[PDB]
């Protein structure tokens, strides 16, 4: 499961003037891959054809092999998990928040949940631990215990296929990172990447411009080709130093 291939895709919103254009690339389950480009590159639009909130004008598009549009749509949406940098919480317990893709979640399976994702240490802190109220939608939460409860949300819900929009804290951020580790774990995840900084170990980076794959591969090869992803890559994370050199002076002589 978590196997992805779009076959000569096109898709416009308008039926007017193109958003992608034969677009094709094929993902193995449990990759890890990172669509980087512009906005209004095809990033966003990409993952919208995959939730098959609309269908495609040209091409198409198969999970594990069959073409999306004869699979059960609800069942394509539930199996893949999103991500996003700023999630939204129901003002209600932790617990009925962590609930929202799996319902039927017993106590004890939610906690397991949390333990695995390192987000049980710090709910149970919280005032009334799993039963404290997430008023004004998490607000009296930080940015990033939020984004552990949205983790571990996703976790509880089991899905094949991950959808991670990337950051643009230590005691937080190294359990967010294991925490997103775990949740990634045996899974297929597309990550819309935008500071590059995990994605040096993507399994594949697809590099998109103007609607059309310019560039696709591992960072090695696609830095070492000079090509787009060198110049957005490079231009971020470039580091001015100072070497020795020869040079001239005029100096003090006799005569």
């Amino acid at each position: 499961s978590g196997e992805i291939e779009f076959k000569n895709v096109w898709f416009s919103y308008d039926k007017k003037k193109p958003v992608l254009k034969d677009i094709t690339f094929h993902i193995k389950p449990g990759q890890k891959v990172a669509l980087v480009g512009p906005t209004g590159s095809g990033k966003t639009t990409i993952v919208n054809l995959l939730m098959r909130f609309y269908d495609v004008d040209r091409g198409q598009i198969l999970v594990d092999g069959i073409d999306i549009r004869k699979i059960k749509r609800s069942s394509l949406r539930s199996s893949i998990g999103i991500v996003l940098q700023d999630t939204i919480l129901f003002s209600t317990t932790v617990k009925e928040n962590l609930k929202y893709g799996n319902p039927g979640a017993t106590d004890e399976e939610i906690k397991e949940a949390a333990k695995l994702t390192h987000s049980d240490h710090f709910i149970k802190h919280l005032p009334e631990g799993y039963e404290t109220v997430l008023t004004d939608n998490g607000e009296d939460l930080s940015q990033g215990q939020r984004q552990l409860l949205a983790i571990t949300r996703a976790f509880l819900a089991n899905p094949k296929i991950l959808i991670l929009d990337e950051a643009t804290d230590t005691k937080t951020e190294k359990s967010i990172q294991a925490a997103m580790w775990k949740l990634m774990e045996g899974k297929t995840s597309i990550i819309i990447a935008h500071r590059l900084n995990t994605i040096k170990n993507a399994d594949l980076i697809i590099v998109l411009r103007d609607g059309e794959i310019v560039e696709m591969g591992k960072h090695d090869e696609l830095i070492q080709k000079r090509g787009f992803y060198y110049e957005l890559f490079t231009s971020q994370y470039g580091l001015v130093v100072e070497k020795e050199a020869a040079g001239l002076n005029d100096i003090f002589e006799a005569q």
